[PDB]
């Protein structure tokens, strides 16, 4: 077993949230809040005269691909649901539909919200963010997502299954474990790193599609017993080195110098960077970064002292990663 091998583990087992279909908590805090849209549908389509668009609902994000984390102390849970209407996009617009949503959940828990993406309800220690869809077969076949705001918005193709399954499927068994494992090291890395400014923070989505295009497997099968240990830090290693190498030097005409980016594109539509909104001084920031935890994923490598590799590496994951005693 590689050195830092068992501590990785225990961090892993410390940071990660059970996935829908094994954590029943989670199920009916998501159920609750589809409960309260189909009540209150009814209500906003009372003034309407006729019965409240059906809708079918289904899992989205971490908690769908099993790479959910723990947030920090005083942090939310990020509870993703899609809802698809019974409706042809072409006789709506998507800020319409996304207000019957909000306006549905209006008296749930702390307020709901039209988001430029979905509708955010607030409860306490979570939100649920829905994401709004028009029926494909009322709307020439395609999955559109209703985006925009007030302040602006179109039917966007959507493929959110699509992404799920191609995370579910870039590897199997032990070694898409492995895969999971290093997408939720860096959430963990990312909310402990990046708490001064939450806006400057690298995207879950985006550390989960930078995974997809770059992550490898590093494990060993001894020779006798064709026995096989992974090795999680070396992984790591790999992965972030490949992240930094596909930052590019971006020039700004504003500020007459130029920015590295990190450009990620999404696999299926509809195919946008999922980091187009970080600026470039957080994207510097997120660089320097990833730079100081490649380091640190180096340095414990060759530390004489266990003690000292995982006090290397606590100082980029934060208290849950295990540091034993010298
Ligand atoms: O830029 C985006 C964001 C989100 N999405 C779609 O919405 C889903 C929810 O997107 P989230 O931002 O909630 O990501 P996540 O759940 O995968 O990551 P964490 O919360 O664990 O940090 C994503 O998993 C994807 O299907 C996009 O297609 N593009
Ligand atoms: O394709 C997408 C994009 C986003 N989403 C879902 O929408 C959520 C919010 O994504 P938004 O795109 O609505 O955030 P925003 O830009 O409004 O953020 P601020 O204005 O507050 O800075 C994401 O976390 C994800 O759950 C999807 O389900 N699919």
């Amino acid at each position: 077993m590689a050195p830092v091998q068992k501590q990785f583990r225990e961090f892993h087992d410390r940071i990660k949230l059970a996935q829908y279909d094994e954590n029943q908590t989670l199920r009916d805090e998501r159920d609750a809040v589809l409960t309260a849209v189909r009540e209150g549908l009814k209500k906003v389509f009372a003034d309407r005269g006729e019965a409240a668009p059906t809708f079918t609902p289904f899992n989205q994000g971490s908690y769908a691909m099993n790479t959910g984390v723990k947030p920090l102390e005083g942090g939310e849970y990020d509870i993703d649901v899609g809802i698809i209407l019974n409706i042809a996009k072409d006789d709506h617009d998507p800020v319409e539909v996304k207000k019957w949503i909000r306006d549905a959940l209006k008296d749930y828990g702390n307020g709901a919200e039209i988001r430029r993406s979905c509708v955010t309800v607030f409860k306490p220690g979570y939100h649920v963010d829905l994401a709004v869809y028009a029926d494909p077969e009322l709307s020439g076949g395609t999955l559109c997502i209703a985006k925009g705001k007030e302040n602006s918005r179109l039917w966007q193709i959507s493929d959110p299954q699509g992404f799920q399954d191609r995370i579910a499927s870039k590897l199997s068994g032990d070694d898409a474990a492995q895969f999971r494992r290093c997408i939720r090291y860096l959430k963990r890395w990312r909310d402990f790193r990046f708490s001064s400014d939450g806006n400057a923070a690298p995207l879950g989505i985006g550390l989960t599609a930078a995974a997809y295009w770059w992550f490898q497997v590093s494990k060993r099968t001894d020779p006798v017993s064709q026995n096989v240990t992974y090795d999680d830090r070396d992984a790591l290693e790999q992965f972030v080195q490949t992240m930094l190498d596909n930052f590019h030097d971006t020039w700004d005409s504003k500020d007459q110098r130029s920015y590295p980016r990190l450009t990620v594109e999404l696999p299926v539509q509809p195919y946008n960077d999922v980091f187009e909104k970080m600026t470039g001084m957080q994207m510097e920031s997120f660089k320097s970064k990833l730079q100081a935890l490649l380091n640190a994923l180096k340095t414990a490598k060759s530390r004489l002292e266990l003690h000292d590799a995982c006090k290397a590496l606590a100082d980029h994951f934060g208290s849950e990663f295990p540091v034993p005693e010298k």
